[PDB]
């Protein structure tokens, strides 16, 4: 587990607060103003893609890049 559950907790908190879809950079920058941390964006992508149960891309046609993400319904 280590510090990952912090990160998944942040990210949720970012998507909870801004009720439209977000890019992983959007989510990074939100996590950085709040909880005053400095994150790369790859660490968020790893979170986003490795937690299918929590997070999905809103566009399923592979047209939106960088992808927009939402809390799983």
């Amino acid at each position: 587990f280590m510090e990952t559950q912090k990160l998944i907790s942040m990210v949720k908190e970012a998507l909870e607060k801004y009720q439209y879809p977000l890019t992983a950079k959007n989510i990074k920058v939100v996590i950085q103003k709040e909880h005053n941390v400095v994150l790369p964006t790859g660490s968020i992508n790893s979170i986003l893609y490795s937690n299918s149960e929590l997070f999905e891309k809103i566009d399923k046609t592979n047209t939106i890049y960088p992808p927009l993400w939402i809390r799983k319904n």
